[PDB]
Order: structure tokens, then sequence, then C-alpha cells
């Protein structure tokens, strides 16, 4: 029984930039006040995993990374409400605070509780609940769920239907729910539009599943990996589109494609040439573009704010805009009530000790998501 | 008695960038089918028609500049029905064809006829009806209103009531209307929300009054020049900041201030510096900034996409977002009835032929809105 002692597990560590992650044991402090240890069952390879590892993201190292999981509550801390052990859970890598300005508006949801602006790679009280070799080693997103267990803040995590297949659901942490919810709720595509979604990865399938969710008649994928295209069609794209077999920039082939400018637009790679991109093929009068992607730390891009004057919006969002703990369960219950499919998402499942191997299917370009499995 | 016949009359010809107007004879050609000939009665001076002489703006010269007016039908050409002769009217330098993708969607305003995205300075059928010296004289905006007598397309003016006071709504052809509409419309403030408007000329006064429309509870008014911030106050600002008295980047004293960003912010001046400090000082995750003010011919400027990934809006808008021949003359009619002032606007007053005097008083920051009477 481990309730209130060190829990010594596996995790997969990363201990500086460009290195594979190392598997070893790790160990994982009980849980404080508000505070939630998790046995972790699933966690995906998402490629913001991977910008840490190549230094597009920066965030305190060493460190456990992993942000879109599940798994099944071992302990709380005192004072604890909203889960009790034995729950199955989702880590929330954007907490819900409940209490900032950011949770009380309609509106937002990067709650300022957030440990991605700023990252300190620690618990809410500055601390680690994590060593490795007599090292403290930083949380990720307050969830670092490339680990047998983690401990996260009860502001981020959500208790989930107790009937969940965890080895899918985990996909609603991150994933799935950014990509449909910046379709559905952050650009709010219409019925009977035309949509354009860059980046045909686990996120931007998402995008499309979304787009469709909302009626849209015309949804083009575009990627440079043509072998994403198939599986794009079969979740909604009515036709795709691979720049490098373009003369044009692929902005004016958009554009003429879509009789003018698309309606909605996504960048969901994290390239800055791509994100001027989308937001110019988007209609210049009331055209909406919608930046998912993350890119290269501390760069910035070049723009024509003409391409604002005449009427563009340009947006972005973490998480698809949804207020992550009252979003998360609803997601899940929706999933069981088949509203929505994440096997599509799903190309690889993995045992977690073959971490490496996900995060090279991934680079390759020949997964979507892989399923780490514990 | 001048209808079908060419009339001579005086027009102010800017022959070159960065010299004065030439007041002096030119001849207006008779209008072609759905054209409009219309003898001018009052024109503002807006900071876009000092753009076209200071380069700010490039469209081709020698030009007719003016687009901010109201005037009188002389006479219809062939297959006119919306207005006739007699009827007071404000010419449109956003047209609405009514039959583009633009116009037929609810959210759009900038028609495709319009001459503003890649300037020609031409009639819609891609010729002038204006001589000088012997030499064809651009349009501008297919208004060209700094002329005793101009000639637009039919879907380039709009009927208004004939009590209309035309020394005050030609206002209304541009600068209230597009600072207005840029805050109800565009931005949409909402009742008890914080706003910072960057400049306080006619436009920016004009934001400030669609801000106090809409109910924001407070009104940050931001300018270099602190003569602006009485008459800012007057119309709703409920505090101005000069950010010359600041150490820190104004964006971060305006976050300081708002207890972390501002829910609406507006650029209004036309500064790419401006336009990013805007964005920025608007909250990260909710907040919303509008592009106003008219950049630099052809230049970028440079921002950080994760101002966008965090969650903030970025739009911008010609005319208010307003679908300008719909609109026009229900703006007129609210003006009639009271429902918003045009007087804090009009500092100055002069005949049209001191039009280089009340350029004068523009550049020199004495005035907001010198309307000239012809
Ligand atoms: N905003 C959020 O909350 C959020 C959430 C999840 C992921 N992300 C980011 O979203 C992006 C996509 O994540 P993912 O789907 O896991 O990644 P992914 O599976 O690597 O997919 C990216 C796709 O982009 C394609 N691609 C690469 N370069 C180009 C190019 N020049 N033009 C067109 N296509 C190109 C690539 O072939 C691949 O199919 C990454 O930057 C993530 O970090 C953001
Ligand atoms: N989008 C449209 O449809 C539209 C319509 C009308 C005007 N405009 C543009 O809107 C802008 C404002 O026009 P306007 O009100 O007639 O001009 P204006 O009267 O010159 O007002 C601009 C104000 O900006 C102030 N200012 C200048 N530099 C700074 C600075 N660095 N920081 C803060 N304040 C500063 C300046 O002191 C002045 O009071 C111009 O660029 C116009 O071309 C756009
Ligand atoms: O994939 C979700 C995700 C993001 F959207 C980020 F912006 C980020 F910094 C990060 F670490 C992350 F995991
Ligand atoms: O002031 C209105 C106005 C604009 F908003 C422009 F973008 C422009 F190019 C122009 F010529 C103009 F007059
Ligand atoms: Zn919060
Ligand atoms: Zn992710
Ligand atoms: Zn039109
Ligand atoms: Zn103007």
């Amino acid at each position: 029984s481990t309730a209130g002692k060190v829990i010594k597990c596996k995790a997969a560590v990363l201990w500086e930039e460009k290195k594979p992650f190392s598997i070893e044991e790790v160990e994982v402090a009980p849980p404080k006040a508000h505070e939630v240890r998790i046995k972790m069952v699933a966690t995906g390879i998402c490629r913001s995993d991977d910008h840490v590892v190549s230094g597009t993201l920066v965030t305190p190292l060493p460190v456990i990374a992993g942000h879109e999981a599940a798994g099944i509550v071992e302990s709380i801390g005192e004072g604890v409400t909203t889960v009790r052990p034995g729950d199955k859970v989702i880590p929330l890598f954007t907490p819900q605070c409940g209490k900032c300005r950011v949770c009380k508006h309609p509106e937002g949801n990067f709650c300022l509780k957030n440990d991605l602006s700023m990252p300190r790679g620690t618990m809410q009280d500055g601390t680690s609940r994590f060593t490795c070799r007599g090292k403290p080693i930083h949380h990720f997103l307050g969830t670092s769920t490339f680990s047998q267990y983690t401990v996260v803040d009860e502001i981020s995590v959500a208790k989930i239907d107790a009937a969940s297949p965890l080895e899918k659901v985990c996909l609603i942490g991150c994933g799935f729910s950014t990509g449909y919810g910046s379709a559905v709720k952050v650009a709010k595509v219409t019925q009977g539009s035309t949509c354009a979604v860059f980046g045909l990865g686990g996120v931007g399938l998402s995008v499309i599943m979304g787009c469709k969710a909302a009626g849209a008649a015309r949804i083009i994928g575009v990627d440079i990996n043509k072998d994403k295209f198939a599986k794009a069609k079969e979740v909604g794209a009515t036709e795709c589109v691979n720049p490098q077999d373009y003369k044009k920039p692929i902005q004016e082939v958009l554009t003429e494609m879509s009789n003018g400018g698309v309606d909605f637009s996504f960048e969901v790679i994290g390239r800055l040439d791509t994100m001027v991109t989308a937001l110019s093929c988007c209609q210049e009068a009331y055209g909406v573009s919608v930046i998912v992607g993350v890119p290269p730390d501390s760069q910035n891009l070049s723009m024509n704010p003409m391409l604002l004057l005449s009427g563009r919006t340009w947006k972005g969002a973490i998480f698809g805009g949804f207020k992550s703990k009252d979003s998360v369960p609803k997601l899940v219950a929706d999933f069981m009530a088949k509203k929505f499919a994440l096997d599509p998402l799903i190309t690889h499942v993995l045992p977690f000790e073959k971490i490496n191997e996900g995060f090279d299917l991934l680079r390759s370009g020949e997964s979507i998501r892989t399923i780490l499995t514990f």
C-alpha cells in the first residue's frame, strides 16, 4: 500500500535537450494539501512533448514531460474535494482554478495558474514531487504524465466517467480537444463554410473532425507529407493539397480554390511562415484564421497589417478554448455517447518502455498518435 | 442647366507628394451609365487624406483626394435608380455593390469593387472624369471629394435625409462611422469592460464615443499629445495617459492599470509599433484588439505569435465594419434623432479655398476635424 508514502516507480526523464528519454526509477512524493497522486494508465505522444526535446519549447530541465494522459487516483492530499482514490482522471495541462479573472470570464480558458507562459516546472507551491538519482526533477505543465505515477494540483485534474477506456480518452487531454475546440469553439466554424487546415497530424485531424461536425461544406487539408491525406479524407477533408506540388505560394492556390479566400483557416503545424500563409488564405473581409501550432521559442513573425485592416480576424488558443476542468468530463461523456470518434487518431499502441520508439515514429512522419500504455 | 454637359469648377489637385494642394479649375465630365455627379457642400479633412500627401498611402498621382463629405446630386447617368437630382448624398469610399460575396456576407463590408486594396484611381470603368490643364487627373477611392463637383459610381453613393445638416453629417462619410463602428460593431465592446484607445484624433474620439455607448466602465485614452486629453475626457475617456511620461513601455503600464490587461484595445494612429503595443495590452486569454489606423505603405510589422496563442483576438476593419450604403442613411437618421453627437469632433471650419490651412491645422496637432465648406 502506498498512501502517505514515497513511491519508487519508473518514469521517462529528459536530462537535456536533443537526447533520448531515459527510462528509470524515480521517487514520487506523496501529495500535499490540495494535491492528487495518479497512477498513469495511458499517455499520448503529442508534438508539443517533442518540442521540449528539440528546444522548440523552453522549459526547465531535467524534466518529466508528458501532458496528454489518463489514469487512476492513487491518493489525495488534505482538502481535496473533486476526486477520490480509485477515480479515473485526466490531468489538465491548462488548469482551471475557478477564481482568477480568466476562469471567471465566459470566453477565457488560459487560467492564470498555468505553467505554460513562464514555465517554472513545479507544483503550484513552487516545489517538485520528483527525484531521480538524488536530484530534483522538474514537472511539465503541472502534469508530467511520462511516469507510472505523477502528482498534480487539484486544479489540474478532472474526474471522468468510471467506465471510460483510458487508452482512448487520454487524447481528450490534449490533441482531440485542442483541434476539435479550435474549430467548434474558437473559430466557430459555420454550416456551409469552406475551411483550410494546415497540418494533418493528430491535432489537425481533430480540427477537421470539428469542422465537419460544424457542417463545413469544404475542408481543404494542407500538408507537405502526402501520406497524411488518406486519413484526413476519412475524417472529413474534401480535398488535400501539398504545397510542394505547386509553383505558386499555397495561399494563392487556396484563394483560387475557394473563389476568393476561405471562411476559416487553421495553422496546426508550428511554423511562422504557415501562420502568415494561413491568415492570408482566409477571405480578406470576413475570414477567420486560428493559430493552434506552437512555434519556435522567442521568434517573431513578419506580416503586413493590411491583412487585418481589410477585415480578417486572427486568433489563437490553448486547448481548443475549453475551460479545462468543466469541459474534459463532458467531452469524455460525449465520447461515451458516440458523439465523436478517437480511433482515427490512434495509429500505434506501445508499452511505455518504448517511448523513444514512439517519438521516432512521430518524427519520421509515420504516426499520428502513439498511445503508450503503462 | 448643366445636365449632360462638362462642368468647369474648382478642385484641390495634388500634383506631387509632400506639396500643397493646388486650388485650380478642372473639367468634370457628365456621368456615364450608373454614375452620379454631385455638387459638394462640405468635406472633412481626415488623416488618410494627409497620408496621400505624405506617401503613407500610395495612390496614383496626380489626384483629387477627399473621401469624407456630403453634397447634393446635380445629375444622374443612365440607369441610376437609388438617387435623384436634388437629393442629399454622402459618397461612400467603401462601395456597396450588393452583389459580391462580401456584400452578401452578413459580416463583410469591404466590397470587392473597392479601390483601396490596390488603388487604380479611376471610376469603376477604369477611366477618369477629371481633366486639369488638359491632363487626366486620378480619382481617389471612387469619391474625390476635394472638388466643387465630383462623379461617383452609383455603388459609391448613399441618399440621406433631405433635412440633414451637411456640414455635420459629412463626418459620417468616414471618421465618425469608422471609430464608432470599430467599437460597437467590430470589437463589440461590452458593458462594464475596460477599453484602451490609442490615438485621440477624430477617429479615436469616435471610438471613445462608441465604447461609452456600449457601456464600457473604463476608457483609457492614449496619446503622445496631451492637448488631446481634455476632449477625449469630454466624450467619455475615464483616464488618459501619455507614453512619453513613463519609463516603462505603455503596454506594461496599461496591463498594470487594468489589473492584467484590457478587454478591448484600438489602434487609431497608423504605426506598426502601436499596433503591436495595442495587441499586447489586451488581456492575453480573452482580449480583443482592433486595428483602425492606416500603416505606412508596404511595411510589415514584427510580432510574437504567442500573443495570439494564449487567446487574444486581433482584427482590423475599414469604415467601422459598416456595410456602407445600408448603414450611412441609418447613421444620418440616428444623428438627426440625437443618438450621437458630431460637434465634439469639429474644431475648425474653413472655406474650401483654405484647404491648405486646414491641413496645416491637422499637421500641427491643433485640430480634430476641420470641415471645409464649398
Ligand atoms: N494550441 C494548443 O493547445 C496545442 C495543442 C496540441 C498541439 N499543439 C501544437 O500543434 C502542432 C501540431 O501538433 P501535432 O498534430 O501533434 O503534430 P504533428 O503530428 O507533428 O503534425 C504536424 C503536421 O504538420 C505537417 N507539416 C510540417 N511542415 C509543414 C508545412 N510546411 N506545411 C504543411 N504541413 C506541414 C507535418 O507533415 C505533420 O503532418 C504542434 O506545433 C503542437 O505543438 C498546440
Ligand atoms: N480603418 C479606417 O476605415 C480608417 C478610417 C479613418 C481613418 N483611418 C486612419 O486612422 C488613423 C487616425 O485618423 P485620424 O483620427 O483622422 O488621425 P489624427 O487626427 O492624426 O489622430 C491620430 C492621433 O494619434 C496620435 N499619435 C501619433 N503618434 C502617436 C504615438 N506614437 N502614440 C500615441 N498617440 C500617437 C496623435 O497625436 C493624434 O492625436 C489614421 O491612420 C487614418 O489614416 C482609418
Ligand atoms: O500541446 C499542448 C501545448 C501547448 F499548446 C503549448 F503552447 C505548450 F507550450 C505546451 F507545452 C503544450 F504541451
Ligand atoms: O480614412 C479612410 C481610409 C482608409 F481606412 C484606408 F485604409 C485607406 F487606404 C484610405 F485611403 C482611406 F481614406
Ligand atoms: Zn484560473
Ligand atoms: Zn499537446
Ligand atoms: Zn460588393
Ligand atoms: Zn478617412
